């Protein structure tokens, strides 16, 4: 009688108080309809708790809290805004999912590695999540503001030198460290999901796609998931059934990353995406660089290096490898000490509002239809909400 | 944000943690059959919860952290047991009421206020609660052990003078004052509710049939609540429709206890409900005293006082009406220190689990059928937790 307690102090544990009361809410949400509620015991449950839910409710954190200053992202299950909370007047970056679209296009499970991620790495390369909050319509994310914008961008605004690359790449391989390190593959590396902060240092961001590992290091995964140009073919393969692999595959995607960073274009490059997977399942040979882009001896190694089979890809046996390849040799930073040197591109910002480096998104409301029997649309969201 | 923590930690509050634990629970339970599982959010959802459920259901208490002694009561919604803690060692009572009969007989909701006055009062005229629990079967209550048994089993075994009479309803009478201040009429006033103590000293017991009164001092109800011999006429019409009654009708009944107690009969006795409620209606002409019998003038006065219309019966205005009553006058208490004066009959008890002063019951299993569709049976009972 006192463990409990202790399950229910513990801010990790999934019966801690806010899950308990994610509970009572959306238990009400889903019950609370006149069909249902011509059920007595729907009925006069509801009569109870239908009254101080509501109040519960209000002293909850809510997206009213916030202002919107501008949409900074948008994707196909909700929004990225640029935020400021009203009381304190601190600048955010909030994520919006759509419950409607997770429970229609049934993926309605990625967010729980990502929310525990931003939640609980305390790494500098993992952006951080203050508060998680939901209602009746959508899930939120309160997360710190990285003001410098996406790798994406910086390489679409310049011809990026290697002492660039070198910088860049370093601190995408700590940063895909310290997450597996905790544990965990990344499974779609790639510039989007590479956020430069106020300083101009990377933060991984998004984390849909994350997998715990085994107590070996590895996921049976049956299931192909990334993003085309960056899906090294292990993950592919796995696709057909009894696929197990491990942490090489977000090596592969350092690699491509590295690719067109250097050269300008992705090295599986196609008009499709049958185009681009045949080509990649190739990348014996299929990978090649332009005489023109010359790209040195050691950045061309170590690129062939992580793009080839796992069993001999750079990183197969340890990051250390991957540290001391000499294409990292320089006279700037140690890997003790990247994140507190000078990056490559400050970013020049006038306000804590600043959102320049970050594309002007369009703006152009689909709700659950009324259902007639107990669905339960509310429950895969029970849990979710955090409080630092 | 603030207020919200202090409405968890609150014991009286409805969203304490343990009402929020009752709510999973209850989730579970009532989700967790083949049929429901065919829809995947209810799949997914006990996926993620069912064991942690059971776990904490292990960690609770439970049934089998108490020997069962002996039944003690029985009646239609379940059992009273004297009981021993295993850990503790400590006798306690025990009452049991089938989920099953509850909602099948349709009254799942008469428990609350049982509770809360249990659990609440704080008052020496009030059997206190330690710890209220559930498991998928039944509501237990445990409640201090009045080893002293009921007022009928003491006038089934006694010729009881007034001397005595005048002690055990001046108890009643306080008692009854405690209730009334708490904002609550009885409703089912009757020796049957009336436990000696160790000691001899009267407790109420049952309150099933507890109802809070207006700002006023009313109850607003359509059906008649109660027990044929000792139900007051007011509550009886209330049945019809249109009845607004208040707490003088605990008062009638305390006056029909006196007589029983007294003559040896109940004063509208018959072969039949219709003949004891026909009668009760004509208690303007129906009431009667045997001449053998002679109950003093004083006795014969304070009865009348309480067999009468509402509007002109003894306590209409006030209790004091009735303590400074003549039949109250002796030299052995006052109305100050009445229940620290020996009492009429202290038991003769020969062990902390003697349960002699009450009757044997003899012993001669059935729940609910699966469901196809969500019923929610375990909702009703969500919030009946409760410990010390
Ligand atoms: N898979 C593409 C993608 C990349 C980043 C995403 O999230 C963001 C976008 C922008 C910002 C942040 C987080 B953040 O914490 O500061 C600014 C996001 F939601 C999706
Ligand atoms: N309406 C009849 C009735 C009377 C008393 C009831 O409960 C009991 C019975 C016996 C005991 C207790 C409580 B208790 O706290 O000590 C012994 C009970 F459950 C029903």
């Amino acid at each position: 009688q006192r463990k409990l307690e202790a399950l229910i102090r513990d801010p990790r544990s999934p019966i801690n108080v806010e899950s308990l009361l994610d509970g009572l809410n959306s238990l009400v949400l889903d019950l609370d309809f006149p069909a249902l509620r011509k059920n007595k015991n729907i009925d006069n449950f509801l009569n109870r708790y239908e009254k101080i839910v509501k109040k519960i409710r209000g002293l909850q954190m809510k997206a009213e809290d916030y202002d919107v200053v501008k949409v900074i992202g948008r994707g196909a299950f909700g929004e990225v805004q640029l935020v400021r909370h009203k009381a304190s007047q601190k600048v955010y970056a909030m994520k919006l999912l759509s419950k409607f679209e997770m429970i229609k296009r049934s993926d309605s499970a990625f967010f729980w590695e990502e929310r525990d991620i931003m939640a609980f790495a305390n790494s500098p390369w993992v952006v951080q999540l203050f508060y998680a909050f939901q209602d009746d319509r959508y899930l939120y994310m309160v997360m710190e503001y990285m003001p410098g914008g996406d790798l994406v961008n910086l390489m679409s605004n310049y011809d990026v030198p290697e002492k660039w690359a070198k910088f860049y790449t370093a601190e995408v391989v700590l940063a895909l460290d310290a997450i597996h390190s905790m544990g965990l593959i990344h499974r779609d590396v790639k510039p989007d999901n590479m956020l430069l902060d106020k300083h101009g240092h990377l933060k991984l961001a998004d984390f849909g796609t994350c997998m715990k590992m085994d107590e070996t290091g590895m996921v049976h995964c049956d299931t192909a998931v990334g993003t085309p140009d960056y899906i090294s073919p292990e993950v592919l393969k796995s696709q057909g059934g009894d696929g197990f692999y491990g942490r090489e595959c977000d090596w592969w995607s350092v690699g491509v990353f590295l690719y067109e960073m250097l050269v300008g274009d992705t090295p599986f490059y196609a008009d499709s995406l049958v185009g681009t997977y045949s080509k990649i399942m190739d990348h014996k040979n299929s990978l090649c660089f332009p005489e023109d882009a010359e790209i040195s001896k050691h950045a061309k190694n170590l690129i062939c290096a992580f793009l080839t089979d796992r069993e001999v890809r750079l990183g197969r046996n340890g990051v250390e490898e991957i540290r001391q390849h000499p294409f990292f040799k320089n006279d700037q930073w140690h890997w003790d000490n990247i994140r507190e040197t000078a990056a490559p591109v400050v970013p020049e910002l006038s306000s804590d509002i600043d959102s320049s480096n970050f594309d002007d998104i369009e703006d152009d409301v689909e709700t659950f239809p009324i259902p007639k029997a107990f669905v339960g649309n509310q429950l895969p969201f029970i849990g979710f909400t955090y409080y630092r």
